């Protein structure tokens, strides 16, 4: 299982097992960053106290339409990680949360430990982070997950084409990139 921690939280924002492909814009790859599909699963909702949307479904069938499979994005998954959004404050705090972001981000640029050559290619992903999620910052739709907070593990997310729900927008080598599956050995 391969996991991104977010830097400031250290919480999981994406795993292996959910959908992660790396940014591929319009004719062009963008490297360091990775955008997240949107796949729409039956979620075992319920809606008992909820009625999640609640729309009334007259295209695809008549009298075969009866239907309690709430379909929502696995990665989202509003019974399991519950994404909860966070609206465009544009306040201070909010301001000063980008700075640390980008801040603790190049942080863990440094203390990867990589060699000088690839730390040099590291570093221009660092920028191309920056000024890709400035391109996306405008329909941006803040959440985070239930155990996240706005000041630590504050996603970004926007609504792409053939995306039916929120496209998650990650960074790719920004983040703690743990990967389980190793836990017990001593590589010497």
């Amino acid at each position: 299982m391969i996991v991104y921690k977010d830097v400031i939280s250290g919480d999981e924002v994406v795993s292996d097992a959910l959908k992660i492909t790396p940014v591929m814009e319009g004719g062009e790859e963008v490297p360091g960053l990775f955008e997240v599909d949107s796949a729409m699963v039956a979620v075992g909702g319920g809606d008992i106290d909820i009625g999640c949307g609640n729309a009334f479904g007259g295209a695809g069938d008549d009298e075969g339409a009866d239907d309690a499979t709430q379909k929502e994005n696995n990665v989202s998954g509003p019974s399991s990680f519950a994404y909860t959004a966070m609206p465009f404050s544009s306040k201070g705090e909010f301001k000063s949360w980008v700075k640390d972001y980008v801040r603790n981000v190049r942080q863990a640029l440094k203390g990867s430990g990589v060699a000088v050559e690839d730390i040099k290619k590291f570093m221009e992903e660092a920028p191309t982070f920056v000024k890709w999620l400035v391109d996306k910052y405008d329909d941006l739709e803040f959440f985070m997950s239930k155990s996240m907070n706005p000041d630590a593990g504050l996603i970004f997310s926007y609504y792409k084409e053939g995306a039916h729900c929120p496209t998650f927008v990650y960074v790719k080598s920004g983040y703690k990139v743990v990967k389980f599956l190793e836990h017990h050995h001593h590589h010497h």
